[PDB]
């Protein structure tokens, strides 16, 4: 199915209230990852980072590399996804704009699928995602399946 | 519509890995707030406490209406103020004050952009049973 991923940039007023600028992106729920909603603070995982505690229920955003960069990977992208969940991601967003074989890897379906959205994302939405993801200290990802 | 609220009790292990214990509950989406999903770590507000890290799930447990005759805030106000303070959904427990529910579901006001879930009877009982035990719990709030 299709994921409607909203990305929130939040900034607190001096008296303790918050202001937002949200941004609405689109990916795809994968065969491997459950098709539910979610939400949490985004940690930007280096793809090699999955081979440092975080509080629980955060949303990993890995951008996958040009495939010749990792000839013998530490893990299959699916491995990377299920390890993040062990490490306590509530969710998972992959940028595949560099590795569209991820899509086959991810949509296998052979295994029992994760209980959590593993969502992939490419082209321009991946751009606007990283655009914002690098900008400020904390950004909260809302994922829905409306 | 029925709010599927699911409550994680997380425990850190040797690896850095976590082990869970989900508790599967139910409520209603109120009309004061959007009918969508949400999650975040559960912060317990005292009802008079409306008078954090952005993205938290306020849980109020409302009380006998004769305990606070002149409220500093409507229950609607309470839900809106929590959203002002970065709440990303807001779950009340109307068990003791069932007139709140009318006030929430008036519809004169234009709705919040957040789940405003209410709850009662048994399912809140489990809910509060869990909030009071742990320090921190995730409220996944699921719109199916
Ligand atoms: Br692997």
């Amino acid at each position: 199915e299709t994921a409607f991923v909203e990305v929130v940039l939040f900034e607190s007023s001096p008296n303790g209230d918050y202001k937002t600028h949200t941004t609405e992106l689109q990916g795809r729920f994968s065969r491997a990852g459950a098709t539910i909603s979610a939400e949490g603070e985004i940690v930007q995982m280096h793809p090699l980072g999955l081979c440092d505690l975080y509080e629980y229920g955060w949303v990993g955003v890995v951008k996958l590399e040009q495939p010749e960069m990792d000839p013998k990977p530490c893990l299959t992208v699916l491995g990377k996804a299920k390890r993040a969940v062990q490490r306590g991601a509530t969710a998972v967003i992959f940028d595949v704009s560099d590795n569209p074989d991820a899509v086959e890897q991810l949509n296998q379906g052979l295994e029992d699928p994760l209980k959590r959205p593993v969502v992939y994302m490419k082209g321009m939405d991946a751009i606007k995602l990283m655009n914002i993801v690098n900008k400020q200290k904390g950004a909260r990802a809302r994922i829905q399946h409306r």
